[PDB]
């Protein structure tokens, strides 16, 4: 239900399967990593997270393509797909989550509204994505995005194996 | 008790840090273990993050430190990850990766358990690396793991705020 409960449910499920997770964040700032590290048994399923807040960081740390960022922006399906692939490869994990969005109060230069967040969940190179538009102040958007990432991961585990 | 003080507030510190970095055209990067990304999260909650910060890592294990930050296996074997030598190497690795002016590394035992070498729970090492010039500090914070983490993040930032008032 709350962030701690969601994170505990993810941990138990991943540990039972012997799966490992990694994360790449932009707007959520390391709060997704923080939830996973606050969990009791972190090292049994997680050890690597990155925060890549700018286009240069995404290119440099995660090998996101310059052309992708210039054409689609950092807040895009293509960006989160590439972020997820980059972190999956760096960490040698089973599952990568990438999150990129506009926490607010400003939206994108291209008119993308504040609160728009893209997600990618990449299981061994098979990636699913979702765009959400969260209501609230910037800190509330971030908190909702972290919980969405975790809840959706919990839901997706079933169809993977 | 100016720098390690419950009378400090993390967002207030982050505001002061941002202004000082922006005024000098300096960029900050971070590498964390026990603090879990909460240091990055403070810096990213700050409103104009991109003007002074864009890269953080969380390297929760010895292997992640070797892989992501090129911490030497030998360093970890002799000194452990909760050590002066490790935070020095973490800070150098992230400074290089990010191309930043200043790197903070933090590595500790947040709790409830301590180190296998007997290091008490609550022991946290810090490194602040300004363009190569690295200073370190060992702290021992009281409280549960959530509390230790919050204190360590606040200390890292308060000490950075102080250092920014003197660096050149
Ligand atoms: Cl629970
Ligand atoms: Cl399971
Ligand atoms: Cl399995
Ligand atoms: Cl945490
Ligand atoms: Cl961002
Ligand atoms: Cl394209
Ligand atoms: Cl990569
Ligand atoms: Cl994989
Ligand atoms: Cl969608
Ligand atoms: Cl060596
Ligand atoms: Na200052």
């Amino acid at each position: 239900n709350n962030t701690h409960e969601l994170t505990a449910e993810v941990a138990r499920a991943l540990i039972a399967r012997g799966w490992r997770l990694t994360t790449a964040e932009s707007c959520t700032g390391g709060n997704l990593a923080a939830a996973l590290c606050a969990q009791a048994d972190t090292a049994a399923f997680y050890d690597t997270g990155v925060v890549t807040f700018s286009d240069e960081a995404k290119r440099n740390v995660l090998q996101v393509r310059a052309e992708t960022l210039a054409v689609h922006s950092a807040v895009s399906e293509a960006c989160v797909q590439e972020m997820s692939s980059g972190i999956l490869a760096l960490a040698g994990a089973d599952i990568a989550i990438a999150v990129s969005g506009y926490a607010g109060p400003e939206g994108g230069e291209d008119g993308t509204p504040a609160g728009t967040v893209w997600f990618a969940w990449n299981f061994r190179g098979q990636t699913e994505t979702k765009r959400m538009c969260f209501a609230g102040d910037c800190e509330t958007v971030v908190a909702k995005a972290v919980r969405y990432a975790l809840a959706a991961l919990s839901e997706k585990l079933a169809h993977w194996q």
